[PDB]
């Protein structure tokens, strides 16, 4: 009856949530995209649909999603996926800020929870709902996620649906809450690509492991952090990797 809860949650920040990648033909995703990192692929469950999780040195990082027969998947290339205080939270301050959603909320084999949200344009934005978890996964260093950063062409607007799924805006209030967030944008578009694509740890020999494979150049300097290397890959998939030990 319109109650409040009097526990506040703060979650470790940094910690990314999840991030798949769908492709036309995982057999031959898994050459390329392995071959980037250099991962090892794993047998599938039997009595389900085959599932490749790719995994190394008995430590998670990371699963290959697949259409088949599905011309319009969910995914469309990599993104990030940040967590929200409720899959129907998220998608309940979309219109409050004026955005659209697109997906969701959907009941994933009753285990988790993604939507999309942003502009009818076909704008994907991962969006998790962290009950149990906020992806905290195993620290290996290189070979894990490194976090999430989008490129738009509009900060202001971006930071808004940001601001307003997650940041306190969501709620008008604080006090339950500390700000344990993952998210990050930037505005770029001539002297950068843009789209959805987080960032992973590599060591140097990664960068040319993919130029071998036909990878193409957009950008690969101009970061916070000093060496980046974006490649785009053949099927349409675009990712960063920066250079870190
Ligand atoms: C949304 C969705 C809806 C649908 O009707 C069918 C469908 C998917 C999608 O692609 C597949 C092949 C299955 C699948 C599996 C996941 C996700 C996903 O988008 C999809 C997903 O978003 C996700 C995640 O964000 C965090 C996780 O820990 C695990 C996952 C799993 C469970 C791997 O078919």
């Amino acid at each position: 009856g319109s109650h409040m809860s009097h526990d506040a949650v703060r979650p470790a920040p940094g910690e990314p949530t999840w991030v798949d990648l769908l492709t036309p033909d995982r057999g031959a995703a898994l050459q390329f995209y392995s071959a980037l990192f250099g991962w090892e692929f794993s047998t599938t469950s039997d009595g389900t649909s085959p599932y490749t999780m790719c995994r190394l040195r008995g430590r998670e990082v990371c699963s290959i999603g697949d259409l088949g027969e599905n011309p319009g998947p969910a995914l469309g290339g990599w993104s990030s996926y940040l967590s929200v205080d409720d899959a129907d939270a998220a998608a309940a301050a979309v219109p409050e800020l004026g955005g659209a959603v697109l997906l969701g909320p959907i009941d994933i084999l009753a285990q988790g929870r993604m939507l999309l949200a942003g502009d009818p344009s076909g704008h994907r934005v991962g969006l998790w709902q962290a009950k149990e978890h906020t992806g905290s996964g195993p620290d290996d260093g290189i070979g894990a996620y490194t976090r999430s950063e989008l490129l738009t062409g509009a900060s202001a607007t971006d930071g808004a649906f940001y601001r307003g799924l997650f940041g306190a805006d969501f709620a008008t209030e604080s006090g339950t809450d500390g700000g344990g967030r993952r998210a990050a944008i930037r505005q770029v578009g001539p002297a950068a690509p843009s789209g959805w694509y987080p960032c992973f740890r590599a060591q140097e020999s990664a960068v040319p492991a993919a130029v071998m494979l036909g990878a193409s150049v957009l950008l690969r300097y101009d970061c916070p952090d000093g060496p980046a290397v974006v490649v785009s890959a053949p099927g349409g998939e675009v990712f960063t990797l920066l250079l870190t030990d």
